[PDB]
DNA sequence: ACCAGACACACATTC
DNA sequence: GTTGGGATTG
DNA sequence: GAATGTGTGTCTCAATCCCAAC
């Protein structure tokens, strides 16, 4: 309805920062917000376009908007302020990004030009010839169009990182929200600001991101570790990311064959499952000695239910290749292992979708829900428990879930609420509770509540067949490890309404063999005498 | 939940 | 001349 | 064939487009 939707939403961000994050701003950055308001309606619009767009540099032909008048006119106030820069200095690398493949051939006609292979390969070709950067006028002085470079991107991304609690979300969040595509729970403005404590937390987040940026963009390890720290962080979720960065770094040291580094690195990170990869890295360096000594420290005090699974695998192999005795390990009994061989030639329909078709009977129906039913059914019961605001949970409106979810204190900071809601599960009114929370909070962008899947018909069936104790067992387990137990469950779930009873079943072809996350789920089920099975084809 | 978990799929190797 | 991935769009 | 690793492919609103693709 409003052509300047992107401008109004951009104003809404700077307005939010002026209100709440006033003291967290700097002298020259306050001047930016003030000066921005003093730009024409057209020049405010033209600026924000170049931000939302991916690139930093912009060919004038690509900045053709109708909301804004003449692009060459509305840009002038930005060129005056220096926020935009005409006649910018750019490299051969980012010159390719602006020009088409055809135009590049004309310019480099008699300067080593062959029948091109690939654009990224052409860049690799003109690296040593034109290493130094120049202005556009210095590459093709004859070139007609002007190119605008955005000088205030660093400033912009700071305001974005402050509005949100991260950088992964972009300005599209406003559009997708206003259009009703993403509907969020209007959590109350309780913790007015846990965006950040001081600027120190921002620069930390920002410089870590720069290393990540300089990693995908190929740069050697010795360069990226020079700026990194050996000392951990104080801010909880910030320390978690630095750690998570070291993890993704160690992966590359193992993807390529340099296990000495990967191994030494995995131990410096307190990331989930990093301890394991340190052992598997030693294993793959003929370091069985220190692989076992470390594996012992894990055996004496594991990291999670998943870690325990890894040790059972690794220990016999290390103990074996060492002089030690091969300590025995455990295995799972294939519960209700049903099999069926149906042969057909053509139709490429989904495998899991086809099994749903076969189990269909006049007495029982089956739904294709891999970790979907129990997740949503949990996220509704403990809905109000999750979206309750702690002093450092929520801050901006467009948030999917409470920020302290991956933190181990997620259950502790809500230990009261979760126990109040879960009380209903063994007590009465677990059906009346879910229903009210189903109708009231429908369609919202909640974690582990897949609305688009859970239909009104399915829900009522599950509530009857799925018993109190089994729901009482499942949900409690998710709370032990939320990031860990969110995945790995039976593809299908069947219900027998008459003599109320259900049964979950994972379906596999011979080409598959189930995963570690699913295996851990089948164990938990057989232990509690939960009707479950595996189906082969 | 920061180009990711989250399913199958495809290779290798070993008691 | 093809076709399809990805920045762009609201 | 069992059970092991590890390495790929797929995909997040949907309709538009243009530029570089084997
Ligand atoms: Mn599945
Ligand atoms: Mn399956």
């Amino acid at each position: 309805p409003e052509p300047f939707y992107y401008l109004h939403n951009f104003r809404a961000v700077l307005a939010w920062i002026g209100e709440r994050y006033a003291d967290l701003l700097d002298d020259q950055e306050r001047a930016f917000i003030a000066a921005f308001a003093e730009l024409p309606e057209a020049s405010q619009a033209l600026l924000v376009r170049m931000v939302m767009r991916k690139g930093t540099l912009f060919r004038e032909g690509k900045l053709a908007y109708a909301e804004i008048g003449d692009t060459r006119a509305a840009v002038q106030p930005l060129l005056a302020l220096g926020w935009v820069d005409a006649q910018p200095t750019l490299e051969l690398a980012q010159l390719f990004g602006l020009l088409k493949k055809d135009e590049l051939s004309q310019l480099f006609r008699d300067h080593l030009g062959r029948a091109n292979l690939r654009k990224d390969a052409l860049l690799e070709r003109l690296q040593p010839l034109f290493p130094e950067a120049r202005r556009l006028a210095e590459w093709q002085a004859d070139f007609a169009e002007p190119v605008y470079e955005l000088r205030c991107m660093a400033l912009c991304d700071r305001l974005r990182l402050m509005y949100f609690g991260n950088l992964w979300q972009d300005w599209s969040e406003f559009v997708l929200a206003d259009l009703g595509i993403y509907r969020y729970e209007s959590v109350e403005f309780s913790a007015d600001s846990r965006g950040f404590r001081l600027r120190a937390d921002v620069d930390a987040y920002l410089h870590l991101f720069d290393c990540r940026q300089r990693f995908d963009l190929g740069e050697p390890l010795e360069e990226l570790l020079a700026g990194l720290p050996g000392e951990p962080y104080a801010n909880p979720w910030l320390e978690g990311r630095r750690v998570k960065l070291l993890f993704q770094f160690a992966q590359h040291c193992e993807k390529q064959r340099d296990f000495d580094l990967a191994q030494r690195l995995y131990r410096q990170s307190s990331h989930p499952g990093a301890r394991l990869r340190a052992i598997r890295s030693l294993e793959r360096g003929e370091r069985f000695a220190e692989a076992h000594a470390l594996a012992r420290e894990a055996s004496c005090a594991p990291e999670s239910d998943a870690e325990r699974q890894g040790l059972a695998r690794l220990l016999p192999r290390l103990q074996g290749k060492l002089g030690l005795p091969r300590q025995a390990r455990a295995a799972a009994p294939e519960i209700d292992r049903l099999d069926l061989c149906l042969a057909f030639p053509s139709e490429p329909c989904s495998v899991e979708w086809a099994v749903r078709e076969h189990l269909e009977e006049p007495g029982c129906a089956v739904h294709y829900v891999e970790n979907g039913l129990i997740n949503s059914l949990f996220g509704l019961l403990c809905w109000e428990a999750i979206f309750a605001a702690i002093p450092g949970a929520f801050f901006h409106p467009f948030h999917s879930a409470p920020a302290d979810l991956h933190s181990a204190d997620f259950r502790q900071r809500r230990a009261a609420l979760f126990e109040a809601c879960l009380g209903r599960l063994e007590d009465g009114s677990y059906r009346d509770a879910i229903r009210c929370r189903y109708r009231d909070k429908f369609g919202l962008q909640s974690p582990f509540v897949y609305w688009e899947l859970l239909g009104e018909e399915l829900l009522e069936q599950a509530l009857d067949c799925l018993p109190a104790a089994h729901l009482r067992a499942w949900f409690e387990r998710l709370l032990e490890d939320i990031p860990g137990n969110r995945a790995g469950l039976p593809d299908l779930i069947q219900f027998w309404p008459a003599q109320r009873r259900y049964r979950m079943v994972e379906v596999k072809g011979p080409g598959d063999r189930l995963q570690d996350n699913q295996l851990r789920w089948l164990q938990f089920c057989r232990e509690r005498e939960m009707p479950v099975a595996v189906c082969y084809v």
